[PDB]
């Protein structure tokens, strides 16, 4: 798909899978290019997958501009954004920030997810980690494509694994019920990174006492920075009761109005 | 623990944790900073396994200097491989090789493998992309930070997310069943891929196909750049029972008479 020939300057890190470059394709947009490893990925597997995330636009989303289908590490290139991660941006050095901009960013994350859920794609790790702001402070959603979609009602997947656990459901904590509730939780829990400013969730506790604590009912406390009434609503993100969590499309109007 | 004083520069190595960074330490001493994350793993986590790791050292391993899991993002600084991954030097410029130069890299890394077996510690990721090379053209094994100094001969672990199928002898892809013997199996699997010059193990199956060609005790075939003396010592690596898979100390003496 992606032109393998494209303007190339530095470098940036890792995400899912590799290390992500920074590059200019088609002489005017900037991307990020997403390294595999010729011995894993291939221009086989991805196409699928590429093509259905391909199908997600949307001004909150990170888009994927294109993939180099062919074979070796797969070259994918994405939307370069300027300020990196939201948790390293939360923790900024001048804390220069509003709970006006606070909850912005609470809303760009909504409206992305708002729309994965309408169209119906889970993201299966949903946290600040996994979010970046451009130039401007908008923050977009990415590290999204094996995130799961849907079926009649659930499904398996890889069978055993190590969940990011904080930022789980104790469904998934434990049988790895993963559904459109699953996120729900998920956002709640990056709120809290949100006006944590950066603050990692259950600190002082480990994976496995996290796990137990979430299922007695132990939940993230108010951060300072949140008003009584952002603080319920990550808080109906939280429900063990996926039932009776709101969906994104309420948890955008609630944000709309606090 | 270490005070940051280094500088940075660029791009580095990637590891499943995350991809490292350029910098200088107490002097001239060339490292490539890893990151572990943010909060995510705790500073009292990493200590142990720290230890464990300095405690190792062979010029054929890539060494870890130290820890700076100073509260925010922990990070580690290993010595800096100049050429990057075997995976990247075996296909590059460099392509142009001999015998002489595919043989010794085997070498360099069952030396580094041999060193491992008599401390007990086990790579449970042994493949040419997790192998740098230095200015020298030296081949160093890395990313055994995870690996575990397994106190008992048998060894049991948690897993999921997904599996280097490729590189797995058929006890680890059924149930997880590290031992030397894997690590033997997966170095073996290394060998093809220095003597195939970079090629990816299986590249026409799937990792389900893979453990199916391999359930019916079909391996990795000799690479023309492979004497048929090359491919017994490589292909001993894969004999499916465990007990019939040769150490790394006589792997490394056939290695050597030549």
């Amino acid at each position: 798909i992606d032109p393998k020939d494209l303007t190339f300057l530095k470098e940036l890190g890792t995400g899912q899978f590799g290390v992500v470059k920074y590059g200019k394709w088609r002489g005017q947009y900037d991307v990020a290019i997403k390294m595999i490893k010729e011995g894993s990925m291939s221009e086989d597997e991805f196409i699928e997958e590429a093509k259905v995330m391909m199908n997600l636009s949307h001004e909150k989303l990170v888009q994927l501009y294109g993939v180099c289908t062919k074979q070796r590490p797969i070259f994918i290139i994405t939307e370069y954004m300027a300020n990196g991660c939201l948790l390293n941006y939360l923790r900024e050095m001048r804390h220069r920030f509003q709970t006006q901009q606070l909850l912005e960013m609470c809303k760009d994350v909504c409206e992305a997810m708002e729309y994965l859920e309408s169209k119906q794609f889970l993201h299966r790790d949903l946290a600040a980690r996994n979010c970046l702001v451009n130039d401007q402070g908008v923050v977009k959603v990415s590290d999204f494509g094996l995130s799961r979609y849907v079926l009649d009602d659930e499904y398996t997947s890889s069978v055993g694994s190590k969940f990011p656990v904080r930022w789980s459901p104790p469904e998934v904590l434990m049988y790895s019920k993963f559904s459109s509730k699953s996120d729900i939780w998920a956002f709640g829990v990056l709120m809290w990174e949100i006006y944590s400013l950066g603050k990692m969730p259950y600190e002082r506790f480990t994976n496995s006492e996290t796990a137990e604590h979430i299922a007695q009912g132990l939940r993230l406390y108010r951060p300072h920075l949140a008003s009584e009434k952002v603080y319920t609503i990550m808080y109906s993100c939280w429900h063990e009761k996926a039932d009776e969590r709101p969906t994104f499309k309420i948890l955008l109007s609630n944000i709309l109005d606090v």
